[PDB]
């Protein structure tokens, strides 16, 4: 397991996100399912020229899982994954402008649902989770689970568990008074409102 510290930018981001007083939360989910689909959109891409990065599979869908037992919310894709370099690196790097620019929209009048259009939608995550676990594997790389409950730092480890062949599997541990998005008829409202026109199978599981 080894321990990393988001760039400072990030950190901000993720402070901002678990302490300002903002009642619209359910945007993470529209946001999470959009990153999904546009992961999905690139396996898609790269596959017309080399069909073989569909050997890990053929599928391309979305599914949202909840488990009231454990407290979790998963939204499971079968998109393109993440690399170790994605994980520690990449991604980070490139949320730092993206999030300058939200931070700055956010003095300027912009509210925290606007963190999409920014591209950084996915620290979203922290409006409702107290820890956010994320298993994935990219087609170049091994199944690796990135985590982390914010406060300045995440963990990296290779993932030993089943293996999901290709994808990203977000899973959301849920706050203490979140717990409404384990709900089916409230994520079904969510999904309706924000994530309608999707070019993907979206299947909610139920319990
Ligand atoms: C920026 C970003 N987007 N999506 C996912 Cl699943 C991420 C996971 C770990 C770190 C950054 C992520």
């Amino acid at each position: 397991v080894e321990t990393f510290a988001f760039q400072a930018e990030i950190a901000q981001l993720m402070s901002l996100i678990i302490n300002t007083f903002y009642s619209n939360k359910e945007i993470f989910l529209r946001e999470l399912i959009s990153n999904s689909s546009d992961a999905l959109d690139k396996i898609r891409y790269e596959s017309l020229t080399d069909p073989s990065k569909l050997d890990s599979g053929k599928e391309l869908h979305i599914n949202l899982i909840p488990n009231k037992q454990d407290r979790t919310l998963t939204i499971v894709d079968t998109g393109i994954g993440m690399t170790k370099a994605d994980l520690i690196n990449n991604l980070g790097t490139i949320a730092k402008s993206g999030t300058k620019a939200f931070m700055e929209a956010l003095q300027a009048g912009a509210d925290i649902s606007m963190i999409g259009q920014f591209g950084v939608g996915f620290y979203s995550a922290y409006l409702v989770a107290e820890k956010v676990t994320v298993i994935t594997k990219h087609n170049d790389d091994e199944q690796y689970a990135w985590e982390s409950s914010a406060g300045g730092s995440f963990t990296v480890r290779t993932d030993t568990g089943e293996p999901m062949g290709r994808g990203t599997k977000v899973i959301l541990h849920l706050k203490e008074d979140q717990t409404e998005y384990l709900e089916e008829r409230r994520i079904k409202e969510i999904v309706k409102k924000h994530s309608q026109f999707i070019g993907y199978p979206i299947t909610l599981f139920v319990e």
